[PDB]
């Protein structure tokens, strides 16, 4: 049973001081990649930071240090947080090597980012020059 | 013209299904294939169409995904090493016959980093 505030502060979503734009690559990483991933039937876990008390795991963030989540980054694109879609594409492939370092080949969260991380990889073949 | 391509059968082999090679298949290569520059190494290099006559005068042990692919669905390997070792191969290849500053060979980079954080998880 783990205890209350044992969780981290969220990343942040929004920094007035941070330099930032829209790009035609941002905006398609926003209204392409996300949503394709956010709608699909395994994206729900993903859809907010791991909560740790919730999910009574007391280890996570002793593992997880650079924590990650699509409820973050959905967030960041629409406050136009970041500078380019590589510092987007960063923060996905954290989400993912996260699960994958926390969890176990044969976890069901595991087959679910696996999922989420074709069609992620798929996505970003479109993702304009 | 081209070279025959590496075989992807041979009855005399001696041939395996481990879970090692089934995680090959299944994250490892079937991840690799959907990446955004797995393209042009999803067949054997065609020299005649890139009009690379010294291609196949360098590279002596041709390798490709789409060998490795046909492989493991053939269960043409006896142990994860032999696969390993064929991806391994591809990279080499790439980075032999090709100069670091080439797209190519920042395409080859993506891909083994990818590779590699795959074979990570190999169990
Ligand atoms: C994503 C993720 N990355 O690391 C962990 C742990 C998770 C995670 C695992 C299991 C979860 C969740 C849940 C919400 C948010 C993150 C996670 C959640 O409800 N679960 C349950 C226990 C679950 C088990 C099996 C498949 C999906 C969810
Ligand atoms: C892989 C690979 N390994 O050695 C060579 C040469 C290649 C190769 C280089 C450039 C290629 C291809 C192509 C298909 C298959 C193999 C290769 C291909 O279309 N190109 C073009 C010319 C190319 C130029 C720059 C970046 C990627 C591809």
């Amino acid at each position: 049973l783990v205890p209350r505030g044992s969780n981290p502060p969220p990343p942040e979503t929004s920094n007035p001081n941070k330099p930032k734009r829209q790009t035609n690559q941002l905006q398609y990483l926003l209204r392409v990649v996300l949503k394709t991933l956010w709608k699909h039937q395994f994206a729900w876990p993903f859809q907010q930071p791991v909560d740790a008390v919730k999910l009574n795991l007391p280890d996570y963030y002793k593992i997880i240090k650079t924590p990650m989540d699509m409820g973050t980054i959905k967030k960041r694109l629409e406050n136009n947080y970041y500078w380019n879609a590589q510092e987007c594409i960063q923060d996905f492939n954290t989400m993912f090597t996260n699960c994958y370092i926390y969890n176990k080949p044969g976890d069901d969260i595991v087959l679910m980012a696996e999922a989420l991380e074709k069609l992620f990889l798929q996505k970003i073949n479109e993702l304009p020059t």
